[PDB]
This record gives C-alpha cells, sequence and structure tokens, in this order.
C-alpha cells in the first residue's frame, strides 16, 4: 500500500526526484530470493553475501538521500528568493497607490502560484521522509538487523531536506545542556 500511496501522491514534474521506492521494496526481494542457504554453503559465505549487500543497499540510501537532499535545497532557497521578491513587489505596489487593479490581479496569481509550490514541496519532504522510514523498516524486518534503523536516525533525522537547524540555534541548545548538566 506505501508504494501505491506514494505513487498516488507523488508531483509529476518531480517524478525522478523522490525515494525510488519501489526499486528499494525490488532490491530487498533479490536479496532474499538470491540468498545463499546455510547448510548449501558455510556461515561466511552467507556472512559475506549479506555484507556485500548492504554495502550496496547503504550507497544506494546515501544516493538517494544525496538527489533528496540536492533538490530540497535548491528549492527551498529558490521559494526564500520568490518570497523576498514578492514581498517587495507588494510594498512597491501598495506605496504606489497612496488602474493598478491589474497590477494587482498578478500579484494574487503570483502569491496563489507561490504558496501553491510550498505546499507541494512540505508534502515531497513528507512523502520523502515517510518512504525512508518505511524501506528502513523492511530492510530491518527482512534482514533481522538494526543497521537501517541507525542509518535513519544517523542520516535522515538530521537531513537538511528534512529538517532545519540554524547553527546559532544548536549552540544556544548546546550551552543551555550544558550550564544546566
Amino acid at each position: 500500500k506505501f508504494a501505491e500511496h506514494l505513487s498516488a501522491h507523488i508531483t509529476p514534474e518531480w517524478r525522478k526526484q523522490y525515494i525510488q521506492y519501489e526499486a528499494f521494496k525490488d532490491m530487498l526481494y533479490s536479496a532474499q530470493d538470491q540468498a545463499p542457504s546455510v547448510e548449501v554453503t558455510d556461515e561466511d559465505t552467507v556472512k559475506r553475501y549479506f555484507a556485500k549487500f548492504e554495502e550496496k543497499f547503504f550507497q544506494t540510501c546515501e544516493k538517494e538521500l544525496a538527489k533528496i537532499n540536492t533538490f530540497y535545497s535548491e528549492k527551498l532557497a529558490e521559494a526564500q528568493r520568490r518570497f523576498a521578491t514578492l514581498q517587495n513587489e507588494l510594498q512597491s505596489s501598495l506605496d504606489a497607490q497612496k488602474v493598478q487593479h491589474r497590477n494587482i490581479k498578478d500579484l494574487k496569481l503570483a502569491f496563489s502560484e507561490f504558496y501553491l509550490s510550498l505546499i507541494l514541496l512540505q508534502n515531497y519532504q513528507n512523502l520523502n521522509f515517510t518512504g525512508f522510514r518505511k524501506i528502513l523498516k523492511k530492510h530491518d524486518k527482512i534482514l533481522e538487523t538494526s543497521r537501517g534503523a541507525d542509518w535513519r536516525v544517523a542520516h535522515v533525522e538530521v537531513a537538511p531536506f528534512y529538517t532545519c537547524k540554524k547553527i546559532n540555534q544548536l549552540i544556544s541548545e548546546t550551552e543551555a545542556v550544558v550550564t544546566n548538566e
């Protein structure tokens, strides 16, 4: 069902920029399918096979996360620029008044297109975060490990596509923890 949900909620223009969730599901199937059974091979070849798969899997995770961070950051910087342009265009139109009804009409359109771009970007953030959490839980369930959950905490939960931390905030927060403990 999540593969369906993700597919239905994707912004078509951004399709290639989302977590390749079905490809990860397929990857995990092939890992189970191609798995050498111990009794048909020794304990060391099984460990080496899964070790090899783990490297491929987490390199794909890193590649997917890099893609998501890049796209999100580019879109977020573009959003902050557009918001500044729009606020300046608005103030200049407002000051001008004290016929430009068609001027404001173009701005109403501009703010509408902009707000939508923000909602679409928030959806992309939420869908991608859910996609990572779920695929890593799937990985962990199948491979009977905690490496996926470790990777979620280490790289996804602190990713720029997901969360925002001003260096000043992180400094005041560390000050607080240190002075109080």
